[PDB]
């Protein structure tokens, strides 16, 4: 993958732009994906200007004359199977191009060379051909290009109009042009001959190589687009669809006029999202804004609550934040208008983006630096880009413009400090509250009957409501869910239960809420949306609210503001209405609001405080989505605003769940008033009504922050009406009419089921004299509550059978469990075979089923070494496959003790934190793993208590003792598709014996992301669910993320068979596996290999007690205190003979089915039949849409390859051919090389063979060292051992030192370069990922995300960006230069030496856990001077060797930067 | 290539009519497409009515109830990819 873009400052067309930009694409062959037929590709596209010289010379060869004007060049694909359809689309051409006055000259058919592509995408290949056309009329340049653009659209539509698929329009403008196609990236100039003439020669250039997740091409959609090229992925394109075409009637110009109707569906059909974004940026541009205009309003700057910039360009941020709702998502875009090229970042700055500027006015920028070849003398500035950063370039006049000098013309245009204040804000109608008002709080029994109106217990009450007004944050889970899906259950299930939330494999990085606070808003708008291509004062006459939820007393503020324009909708219907009353409440509402919007109100309160003993409330989601819906299919959502009133939400989910729907406000008037009751009653002790509600708002807050960085969104603005969601158990209709855009797997219960419980709810709770709540079980188990999974009979006879070794308990306790009522799906469907029965001595061994079965990780930290080692040592004694989880393990356990018996584990991870991970912890395991999504809590990063980190756990994690570890959730190292393959090439290249594994969780769509990452080399896919265990994690992240394994699982087998990809990757499932039968389904869905999870932890002597998060477990499992760990009662014994009556039970069961080996029935889904659960339930769940498969073909239905795949090899290994001596004799050596860019990972197997002959610290340091000349690639140095030293001459590409251990590395630039070291960029983003040991010495700026996770390393840098030192943990860093924003967020131990001269670190500092200060202890003195010492005399820099000169008086400029939870265990005080 | 039917004069159901229909389709086939591949054709089909009882059966399998009324049945080609 790869986007970059070539220009001339000046704008003199020249041969050398086309020449370098082809040289350049030539050189994007490593990051592709190369594939056995070595033909077939995924996309390639080059676009430059117009050659008006050649096709002029072309039409005089014809017969024409070339007229004085410039000519206009239309690129088409026509279809090519029949010959019924070309004659169609030549006369749709033919007659829109005639009807408008310009002139045809004529047809060409470019000649091309299909010899180069593969078979598969050929058989797709459409074909090309040309048209010629010329403005005679003598009109101007911009009305020329207006009308050939409103053509064009008019031409698309009317050939859409006709179902004559399989035509495209490429671009057809008088100024660009466009040569795009599915051919491999590197024979593009073999495809098209054409750019092999000298004459075309334009002044930019635009190349662009993409990575697709599936494999079947499609020609029309290879980048660049029109007038755009992207990189990555933007999160929020569903809701930007529908506020698209909420705005699509609201507009309009006089510079299209009449046929501005023609362009009324702005949005085309069958797209991806930079289509889409395409789309609306050329509607956009084509009505006079430039294209950094456009840019700002479309991607804004993340709007920073601060003074770092002038006023200025806040006001302009504010307007264009106003205007136009944001596109959030990782993207880099180059943009190129026809006067202005632009090439910028997004709001986080996710992915890079670096730019070279020559001495010979040429600018060059891209995602590498040696790519196109370049001059070591003839560079001016090497620069970079940060978060919402743009360099423009201007062809009118020849200027360029950096991002402040840009960014201040552009706010100089309009006084954007005048139109700011004209709008108003909410907390100044608050102070202005008389205090008054006072609404008599309804009385006790009132309070108790409304809320069972709803099932509201008892325990929600106190569980998850009196931590979140007292103590100011949600509650804490510590263990999976057991409670069946809201379809299966008994009791009144709110409707909100039916909504599963949604997240981010790979394909989309999720950010982080705990550091990057700054970049999130949650600001709402009422009276803002309008127009979008005019400009006037009537856009910036709005009131704006912080935030989306609102207490009583600012609601009936807002109500008493807004007058008389608010129209109230009753919520209520009639109970005694008849079987179909909600049909007819819902058609009475959805019409009378659309009847009321019309008559001259501008608001819609939707209320529901007329429920009485006959009218009951009307689910407060469904009423929403039926309005919102309705007001957008009715083109007059845009006209009003809505603002709800709920009477059933309590937790975070609900509200994130209503105003995922296309509410703008929500109010919950129930809520308070409890909080009132329970606060007069005296139970939070002397905390008053306000502070309370404060700190309630606070959690409310930061829940919905969580929810929506859960996914990768950035603003709510954007996730508003997005419709994020999955449901489980609604009908196909009802969901795809009353709601947007929410896919349904299985069809469900319609409006039937629903009305009848809500009825049963209101009689049971209005027509009886009810007085106290019920208790309820939903969090923990009673004996009044549902069905739970770990029953307490059922882990009793679990422990006597382990116990006693008795195989006919066993039998009993399978049967005990059989017999219980549907709680899951697999309870929906039954074995049924057609063979004749097979005695049971003719089944294969015992042992050779049970090297299948494997146990997974359980990090050290939140379980005792005991168990641990327990578990690891029973799974080990037979030969099965163990886990080792996060959290490091301890070194000693590597070798066996004298007993016989291994402690080491046979799988290592590799998750988001990297804290043991180093040199010799990766090279002791035959299989890696890598932690993209935990399954019980997904979207989020392992946690663990503050108390529970001691001496050991500390020491292991490398960590201070005593902090509460949260482990990022975003993985900063794989922001897209490539950059997972990158990781898997480096894992494989560190240890050249095992394979490496991908994790994941079920959701909808998952099989595009794991064809995705089945041609990303990876041979072990592990498909989680959504009812596994943690150690501590929110109640509402348990019970509220993913899906049952079910689905994901048959939905990945039938993706990755219809690719033919299944034969190269192995499938393993796991998530409440707990008998035979499960165990035998699975594997017939198509799993191999198993999980078995909390399961043997019973066996373990868990009882389940769920309070693991508190370092309290009775049983003594979950434990780090001394006290509780002699009472474990572990044995290996009781997992032993756990999985010998696992083995015999599925054993049994298979040679009862009818077959032989479990080898012969993965993939068979027809042995399976799906059984109702009757009449009582009427629900109409249908499995059908799982049980369907596709044929295999020749191949088989299992893995059929022995080995892992083999992948390239890079310079290293003809390293390894000299490197001789050191592998025998152990002698110093000194080697060179000429590295270049397309070299990935250089100094891994090295250091893997080092690791394996030496160890880590079994040499002297500088023992072997290699001088690479020329820039390097990507993942320099990546885990390199002490006794190694990498000095690179130039500039590193990307993730430079990724979990350095012990090694030295050092970039200085080419010393007859005449560039000022400290004013150039010099490595690329994330740089030291994971670092635990060593030096790293660098010549210039530093890029962003700098030295996150180090551990022990020290590095010494010219300059750094936004997020530096994020999350740091120990080391030492000195940065000589200018930091950026937001500076060692959540640093809890190490330093940081910061030089700065204009007194800007007290500006970029995050003050929250560190503090900054002058230097005052001598001994950092010294020793910040001999760091400085050994940079100098390493590196030999300038700037540090004047530091070091004049020393008398620039140490008083120096700034000291320290964690505030390590001042009491530093030897030195820092004080005096 | 050909087109043919078979009726009963009285209206009553047998196994017989598919039969003599299969039986009829298994000697068309020298005037279709005969190609060196020797699997691919040019398409054919058979058009009956709807056996009611099948359906029924399969219904009463699945675990509803069975209705006395008549059924309807519904063949759709969806796109595959
Ligand atoms: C106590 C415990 C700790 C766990 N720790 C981790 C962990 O640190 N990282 C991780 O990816 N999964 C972790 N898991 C989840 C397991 O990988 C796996 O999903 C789980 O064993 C399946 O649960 P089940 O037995 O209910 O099917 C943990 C599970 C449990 C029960
Ligand atoms: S909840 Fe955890 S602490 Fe022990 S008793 Fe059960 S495994």
């Amino acid at each position: 993958c790869g986007v970059g873009f070539i220009a001339a400052i000046d704008g003199k067309p020249r041969r050398s732009v086309v020449e370098k930009g082809i040289e350049a694409l030539k050189a994007v062959w490593h990051r592709g994906a190369v594939d056995a037929d070595g033909k077939t590709g995924d996309g390639a596209g080059i676009h430059v200007a117009v050659p008006q010289k050649f096709f002029k010379d072309h039409v005089k060869v014809i017969g024409h004359r070339a007229p004085d004007n410039k000519l206009a060049v239309g690129q088409v694909f026509l279809p090519r199977i029949s010959l019924d359809a070309q004659e169609a689309c030549r006369c749709i051409v033919e007659t829109e191009i005639l009807a408008f006055g310009y002139y045809i000259y004529g047809w060409r058919q470019v000649p091309i060379n299909v010899d180069i592509i593969g078979e598969k995408a050929n058989a797709t290949r459409p074909e090309i051909e040309q048209i010629i056309v010329g403005n005679n009329k003598g009109v101007s340049d911009e009305q020329f290009e207006l009308d050939l653009y409103i053509i064009r659209r008019r031409i698309e539509k009317a050939v859409k109009g006709e179902q004559i698929n399989d035509f495209y329009i490429c671009s057809l403008s008088a100024r660009s042009i466009i040569y795009k196609g599915m051919f491999l990236a590197e024979q593009l100039t073999t495809f098209y001959p054409d750019l092999l003439d000298e004459r075309f020669e334009s002044d930019f250039a635009i190349y662009h190589q993409r990575y697709s997740t599936n494999t079947f091409p499609t020609w029309p959609l290879a980048q660049p687009f029109r007038m755009l090229a992207h990189n990555g992925e933007i999160n929020t394109v569903k809701g930007n669809v529908n506020w698209m075409k909420a705005h699509e009637t609201r507009m309009e110009h006089p510079a299209f006029g009449t046929h501005m109707q023609d362009l009324k569906p702005v949005i085309g059909v069958g797209l991806s999202d930079s289509g889409s974004l395409d789309t609306v940026f050329e509607v956009m541009v084509r009505a006079g804004r430039t294209a950094p205009m456009v840019k700002m309003m479309l991607v804004p700057q993340a709007l920073t609550s601060s003074q770092t910039t002038p006023d200025n360009h806040k006001a302009l941020i504010q307007y264009c934040n106003s205007v136009m709702e944001p596109w959030d998502g990782p993207a880099a875009l180059a943009m190129t208008d026809g006067r202005w090229v632009v090439g910028g970042m997004d709001r986080n700055g996710l992915r890079p983006m670096r730019y070279t500027i020559t001495t010979d006015g040429l600018i060059i920028g891209g995602s590498e630096t040696g790519m196109v070849k370049i001059d070591e003398t003839q560079v001016i500035e090497k620069g970079r880009l940060g978060p919402g950063e743009m360099i423009a370039v201007d062809l009118q006049s020849g200027k360029l413009y950096r991002d402040r000098e840009l960014k201040d013309h552009l706010a100089t245009l309009k006084p954007w400090d005048k139109w700011v204040q004209n709008t108003t804000h909410l907390d100044e109608l608050v102070k202005t509250a008389s205090l008054k008002g006072e609404p008599s709080d309804m009385d006790k029994a009132e309070l108790r009957r409304r809320q069972q109106a709803f099932g509201l217990t008892m325990e929600d009450m106190e569980l998850i409501l009196h931590p979140m007004v007292e103590d100011g944050k949600e509650a804490i889970g510590s263990m999976g869910d057991d409670s069946p899906i809201a379809v299966l259950s008994d009791k009144y299930r709110g409707l909100h239960h039916f909504f599963r939330q949604n997240f981010s494999q790979v394909t989309n990085p999720p950010i982080d809420s705990l550091r990057e606070r700054r970049v999130m808003s949650l600001k709402t708008r009422l009276g803002n949306l309008g127009n979008i291509l005019d400009e006037d004062e009537t856009q910036t006459r709005l009131l704006q609210l912080e935030s989306p939820v609102l207490t009583t007393a600012e609601f009936r503020a807002m109500r008493d503001y807004m007058g008389d324009t608010a129209a109230e909708i009753d919520a209520t219907f009639p109970v005694d209405g008849g079987p179909e009353a909600l049909r007819d409440a819902l058609r009475r509402i959805r019409q009378e609001t659309e009847d009321a919007v019309r008559g001259g109100a501008t608001h819609v309160i939707l209320t529901d405080e007329a429920m009485g003993p006959a009218r009951a409330a009307i689910p407060a989601i469904l009423a929403t989505g039926a309005v919102h819906t309705h007001l957008i299919r009715s083109n007059l959502r845009t006209f009003t605003s809505l603002n709800v009133r709920t009477a059933e939400g309590l937790d975070t989910h609900y509200f994130a769940v209503l105003i995922g729907v296309g509410a703008t406000t929500v109010n919950a008037y129930l809520a308070q008033e409890a909080i009132a009751e329970r606060h007069r009653r005296g139970l939070f002790g002397s905390m008053p009504l306000e502070k309370g509600m404060a700190n309630y708002k606070k959690a409310i807050d930061d829940g919905l922050l969580k929810i929506m960085s859960k996914m990768g969104i950035s603003v709510i603005s954007s996730y508003r009406g997005g419709g994020n969601f999955e449901a489980i158990g609604l009908s196909r209709a009802l969901v795809a009419e009353h709601f947007p855009a929410m896919v349904s797997r299985i069809s469900g219960i319609g409006l039937n089921g629903i009305q009848k419980k809500v009825l049963e709810q209101h009689a049971t709770a209005y027509n009886e004299e009810v007085v106290a709540l019920p208790v309820g079980g939903f969090y923990r188990f009673r004996k009044s509550g549902d069905r739970h999974g770990w029953e307490g009979g059922v882990i009793h006879t679990l422990q006597q059978a382990v116990t006693n070794d008795s195989y006919t308990t066993f039998k009993k306790y399978s049967e005990q469990v059989n017999k219980r009522p549907p709680m899951q799906l697999r309870d929906l469907l039954e074995l049924r075979s057609t063979k004749a029965p097979v005695p049971v001595d003719e089944v294969e061994s015992i042992t050779a089923i049970r090297k299948r079965f494997i146990t997974p990780g359980m990090s050290m930290g939140a379980l005792s070494p005991e168990a641990h080692g327990t578990l690891n040592v029973a799974m080990n004694r037979i030969g099965a496959k163990s886990d080792s989880g996060e959290g490091g393990e301890d070194p000693a356990r590597f070798r066996p003790d004298k007993n016989g018996d291994n402690w080491n584990s046979a799988i290592k991870q590799v998750a988001s934190g990297r804290f043991g991970v180093t040199a010799e912890y990766l090279n002791q395991c035959r299989e890696l793993e890598i932690k993209v999504a935990q399954g019980a809590k997904p979207g989020e990063g392992g946690q663990l208590p503050g108390f529970k980190v001691t001496e050991m756990i500390a020491r292991l994690r490398h960590s201070t003792p005593g902090v509460m570890l949260i482990s990022p959730p975003p993985h900063h190292d794989i922001y897209s598709i490539e950059d997972l393959a990158q990781l898997i090439y480096d894992l494989k290249q560190i240890n050249p014996d095992a394979k490496v594994t991908v994790k994941l969780v079920s959701r909808s769509g998952i099989g595009t992301i794991a064809a995705g990452v089945a041609k990303a080399n990876a041979d072990i896919i592990l498909i989680s669910g959504n009812s596994g265990g943690t150690g501590a994690s929110p109640q509402t992240s348990i019970k509220f993320a993913g899906l049952p394994w079910e689905m994901g699982l048959s939905e990945v087998h039938q993706v990755l068979t219809l690719n033919r990809l299944r034969h190269r990757v192995r499938l393993r499932t796991d998530g409440g596996l707990k008998t035979g039968r499960d165990i035998v389904i699975a594997a017939m869905l198509g799993a191999e290999e198993f999980g078995i999870g909390t399961a043997s932890l019973i066996a373990m002597g868990c009882i389940m007690v769920r309070q693991c998060h508190s370092n309290t477990c009775p049983v003594g499992v979950c434990v780090q205190d001394d006290k509780l760990r002699q009472k474990f009662v572990g044995t290996p014994e009781k997992v032993v003979n756990l999985f010998t009556f696992l083995a015999e039970e599925v054993r049994e069961i298979l040679a009862g089915l009818g077959f032989r080996s479990l080898n012969e029935v993965i993939g068979r889904t027809d042995l399976l039949h799906q059984v109702s659960r009757g009449a009582e339930h009427l629900d109409d769940l249908d499995l059908n849409p799982r049980l369907a498969q596709v044929d295999p073909g020749e191949n088989a239905r299992y893995c059929t390859l022995q080995g892992r795949n083999e992948v390239p090899d890079t310079l290293d290994a003809r390293i390894v051919a000299d490197a001789r001596p050191l592998f025998e004799e152990g002698e110093k050596m000194q080697l060179a090389y000429n590295a270049r860019n397309t070299q990935r990972a250089i100094g891994t197997r090295l250091s893997s063979m080092v690791t394996r002959k030496f160890g880590m610290f079994g040499l002297q340091p500088g023992h072997i060292t290699i001088r690479l000349r020329g820039t390097a690639g990507q993942s320099l140095g990546a885990f390199a051992v002490q006794g190694i030293k990498l000095e690179v001459m130039g500039d590193a590409n990307d993730y430079v030192g990724k979990g350095l251990s012990g090694g030295t590395i050092v970039v200085r630039p080419t010393t007859s370069s005449p560039l000022e070291t400290n004013k150039n960029t010099i490595i690329g983003n994330t740089v030291l990922y994971g670092a635990t040991a060593g030096k790293l010495f660098a010549a210039g700026q530093a890029g962003e995300r700098f030295a996150v996770r180090n551990s022990g390393a020290t590095v010494v840098v010219e300059g750094c960006g936004s997020n530096g030192c994020e999350y740091m943990t120990g080391g030492t860093a000195v940065i000589l230069g200018r930091v950026g924003d937001n500076f060692a967020a959540g640093m809890t131990g190490g330093m940081a030496y910061v030089y700065d001269l204009d007194d800007s670190l007290p500006l970029y500092i995050n003050d929250e856990s560190v503090i900054f200060q002058r230097i005052e202890v001598g001994h950092y003195e010294s020793q910040l001077k001999h760091l400085i010492e050994e940079h100098v005399t390493e590196t030999q820099s300038r700037f540090a060797a004047e530091i070091l000169n004049d020393w008398a008086r620039e140490v008083t400029k120096f700034w000291q930067v320290v964690p505030k939870e390590m001042l009491n265990r530093l030897e030195v005080p820092v004080h005096l």
